[PDB]
């Protein structure tokens, strides 16, 4: 609520899931995201257009299952909104 | 635009017309604001009580202009934001 005022809620729900899920080890299956966001499949996939046309994204299809991974760019833009967002939250 | 992904555009113009504002010596009077930022006198209002309301800011009635001063946590968001921004223009 306190964060919604500056970002736009649901493309930041996205980009932090991609940014912890990524440092967890695992790959970051755009199904997987979908599943941890309150964004139906269309959107998750516009936003994710989005990002990858920006830079901070980069796709992949592995047989039907769309990977995605965050550039260096998109990397340093989570971890500066994450400690904003501790900032915000406390 | 590119901006605009993330952020919520006109309630991060206020803040960082603000910061920029601070930053330069000058006292951030609401009426200077309104009229560096594309957004009406009353949305600027809504937004600046936003912020104090989440304290970011702080407000003061001098005579008949309203002062406004980034508090503590006010001023590290918005450096944050600013990163974010060389970032994303870059």
């Amino acid at each position: 609520e306190r964060i919604k005022l500056l970002f736009k809620e649901k493309a930041l729900e996205i980009l932090m899931t991609i940014y912890y899920e990524s440092l967890g080890g695992n790959d970051v299956y755009i199904q997987y995201i979908a599943s941890k966001v309150n964004s139906p499949h269309s959107y998750v996939w516009l936003i994710i257009k989005k990002f990858e046309e920006a830079k901070m994204v980069e796709c992949e299809l592995e047989g039907r299952t769309k990977i995605i991974r965050l550039t260096d760019k998109g990397q340093k833009i989570a971890q500066q909104i994450k400690s904003i967002i501790d900032i915000m939250e406390n």
